[PDB]
């Protein structure tokens, strides 16, 4: 009657991560500096449940998960539900890859995150820009995706589509599709995007977005290693007006025995609408971070990074439109740990 | 010191299920067609913990359940808490069955949900209806309920009484009790069941709710197999009016080898006030299923529905009565999977 | 591949529990009265999820846990996330004992919530209170905090500092720390602590809090055994105001074989600002319990309490100062059960 790995159909699986961040903020506004700013923690940590299972009438292998959100995040309170963060039943093949439906990255989003975001660029390249629309969905509910297997050890694909945010609670028909390539060539990964969405409904309009993007990764037999990624962004309004938006992130890395030492620096150019340029609506963030690697499961860090964001734009409904700096410029000095179970 | 099943005073259990939905709405406008309407993913996976625990001191064996909810259920946003689903402590005796305390589905809801719901009929004869007050409660906090033992083989009864759902906030003196039973005679179940709720208060109004039921399943043994159920509500409320309004539902299946085909219809028809039927107070569901028994723990399914739904009444405050068809008549196609664990 | 207890990276642990409570107000409202009383289920069923993990590069052993609140409580709706209660990482050494960052209960709040809250004498002694400003923390997220070795085995030390209520969502600077001790000596522990709360904003000013509290913890050796303690708590407002409040909190019980009688009352005496008593501004609490060692893994109780609280005071803006009598005064009868695994 002794338990083997085998009598469970689940395993519980999980990322621990706490993040110590102190920042200080130049928003113009002392007594707002005051209530963003100062120390949080920001535990990132999270529980999930997945599992395989052979269906025995169907040769396709099942798949899913359920995974829990971040339990007490920095500028939000304490507690996650089951489901929260990546969330799906599936099917994989050796043939074919797999194929999720429910709450995914879209691949664009996959891309942008990583390697793209990391250290701390986000607030800029992630959710950061001034572009009306639906740049691109993140994580999101409502999605099949198609992962390829790695064809020739070369080259794969991610596809997706799925429903809108206002389609989730059957309050529009909003929808997004998007693609992405992985091509292997000695030392180097190339990548490319795009992801297009449509009946998103906002400022009084109803908008289609249209966003591509490259990049590069290396690797170096030194420990030296490397990103860039370039991002370019279209949305065309119900009422005829464009914007056109572009962006690029790039990042530098040399990891020696048990560290690693990171710059990284992310920045949107300035909006374009109807091709008139408006001024101080660009962005951009460095960043600096050392790494320990601790344990084969886990790493310490400490990060220092400064956000200079634009200072300001209306939407098409004559009111300003938020953005990932409608709270002010901040600079953020952090220490962290990660442990992966 | 290597683990059996007995070193664990927890299992972890789910039913990982999705359903791939495409609506189709006739509200009357257009606009709120394609916002409910479309295609979604309603992710009704969840996890839940329970156990049992042979006290030294007390004969009756000790139970335990805690059970998430759906975790992205359509219509829905992500996350569900533990707790959501059937959630209780209790005892148990070979004796006298078992009792629990804490929230379960009512012994009536249980009836009304399975077989009666099954398949999409739930708009019509679940939440669906025209009556004021509570025609019953159905997932329900604060709740004892005692479930006997099959007595001869043949009997068994289902017995609660609980606190309303103001109660569970401090909100009311709202409360319930009710009954249900069951008798296997030959290839038959009978099933009848009762549901008194009181001191609702809804519409300016104190009511108080009867609602009784009678059902019946049969199995052939050839594969062909079938349910029926009448069920009957009244509501009374402290100004002397009176309603009463009837129901049924009625579902076919053919199981044969690994496949059911299940045809399913279910109504409630016109709703009386003070002995006046009122026009067009009724409501219908017809739906026809294929499944496959893809393995023991698991099905996949696909499914067709056709909800026609009442055209609108008022309660007695002089204002639109909320039912399930104040959002419109509409179609459904969906394709399903459903796995046990 | 038999699984040991050294196999998996977490445990799942929990505490099951289920309380039958009646409770019976006197507002002075007979509405109120109904709403809030009555019988209610009040489970406090929780689970959670915690590990340790030897980093290979450095010593002292990491610790983690993550927590689920209640599943359902009495005046609540059903459903807790992970991470509501005492959710954290942090570090474990011999020689200087463990630091833990995340969610944790403050040094002080800790012994005002046990032994001090215990049965039943919370809403006076825990919660309860007529003073401006923040008493102290209960758990609080955004806090750091050590727990020194028993130094001598007679001797230990309980530190903390942790961000505020608005601060943890950057709505303000808000913040505290405090300490608290525990020295053993023959059959008695005693125990100090205090707590200071700055940059608290309330009722149009801003507040500084300092509160503080000895105690005493003592077992005879033929199952008697008791507790008091005394709690002095300071406030001071930016417009000049000063405000002090104290309190008290006594238990007695005798635990003999499998049982265990307690005696327990609680008050809160008549708030003073600027020097002038406030008249009725007290509250207490008298709480008799027979509990029931049912397993050494669990427990049945029963309890009867009764709660007179303070009939009401305006804070500085001119307005209802909320309190845990603002409810009106009410008595409870109660019957219970908790197990643990
Ligand atoms: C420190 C380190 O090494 N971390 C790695 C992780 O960071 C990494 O995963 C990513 O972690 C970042 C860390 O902050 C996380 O950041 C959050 O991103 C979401 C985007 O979904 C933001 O949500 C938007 O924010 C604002 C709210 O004010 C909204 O207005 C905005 O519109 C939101 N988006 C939408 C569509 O509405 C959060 O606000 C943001 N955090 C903040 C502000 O503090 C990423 O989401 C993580 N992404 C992924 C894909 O995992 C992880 C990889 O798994 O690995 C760690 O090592
Ligand atoms: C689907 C299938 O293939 N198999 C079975 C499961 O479906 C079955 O459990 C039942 O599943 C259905 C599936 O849709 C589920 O439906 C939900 O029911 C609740 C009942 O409270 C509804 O709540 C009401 O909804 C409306 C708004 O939508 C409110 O206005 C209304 O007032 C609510 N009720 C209140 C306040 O009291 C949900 O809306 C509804 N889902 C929707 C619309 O998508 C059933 O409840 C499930 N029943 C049970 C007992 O769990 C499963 C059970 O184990 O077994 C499969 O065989
Ligand atoms: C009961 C028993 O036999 N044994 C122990 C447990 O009880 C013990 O934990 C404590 O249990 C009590 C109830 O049994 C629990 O009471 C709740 O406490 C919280 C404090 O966070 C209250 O929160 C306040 O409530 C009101 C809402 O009306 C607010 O207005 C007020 O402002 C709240 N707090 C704040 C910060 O704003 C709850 O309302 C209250 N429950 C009620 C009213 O029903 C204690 O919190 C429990 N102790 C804790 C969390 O440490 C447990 C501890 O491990 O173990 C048993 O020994």
């Amino acid at each position: 009657e002794y338990l083997t790995k085998d009598s469970f159909s689940y395993e519980v699986y999980g990322i621990i991560a706490m993040q110590a961040a102190y920042r200080d903020y130049d928003s113009g506004d002392a007594k707002q500096d005051d209530n963003l700013g100062g120390m949080q923690l920001n535990n990132e940590s999270r529980i999930g449940f997945r599992g395989k299972k052979q269906f025995a009438n169907f040769e396709p292998t099942f798949i899913w998960q359920i995974e829990g959100g971040y339990v007490d995040p920095s500028f939000g309170g304490e507690g996650a539900g089951l489901g929260e963060r990546d969330t799906f039943v599936g099917f994989e093949s050796a043939s074919w890859g797999q194929v999720r439906l429910g709450r995914v990255l879209t691949p664009m989003y996959e891309l942008v995150d990583w390697p793209a975001s990391n250290p701390g660029l986000g607030d800029v390249y992630d959710w950061g820009g001034a572009i009306g629309g639906a740049k691109y969905q993140d994580r999101q509910s409502n999605t099949i995706r198609w992962d390829s297997p790695m064809y020739a050890d070369k080259f794969s694909i991610d596809a997706a589509v799925g429903a809108g945010d206002k389609a989730g609670l059957g309050a529009g028909d909003d929808y997004w599709g998007g693609i992405a390539a992985h091509y292997k060539l000695g030392p180097l990964q190339l990548d490319a995007a795009y992801e297009g969405n449509r009946n998103i409904e906002a400022e009084g309009q109803t908008w289609e977005n249209n966003t591509y993007l490259v990049g590069v990764q290396g690797w170096f037999e030194n420990g030296i290693s490397f990103f860039a990624q370039y991002k370019y962004m279209e949305a065309d309004a119900s009422n005829g007006v464009n914007e056109k938006q572009d962006a690029m992130s790039a990042g530098l890395m040399y990891t020696t025995g048990d560290w690693q030492y990171k710059l990284g620096y992310a920045a949107n150019f300035d909006l374009e609408r109807d091709g008139k340029t408006l001024s101080n609506t660009s962005d951009d963030v460095v960043s600096a971070q050392i790494m320990y690697f601790v344990d084969p499961s886990a790493v310490l860090y400490a990060r220092a990074r400064m956000n200079d964001f634009n200072e300001g734009l209306d939407g098409l409904d004559d009111a300003a439109r938020w953005t990932s700096g409608t709270n002010g410029d901040y600079n953020e000095y952090s220490v962290g740990v990660e442990y992966y179970f």
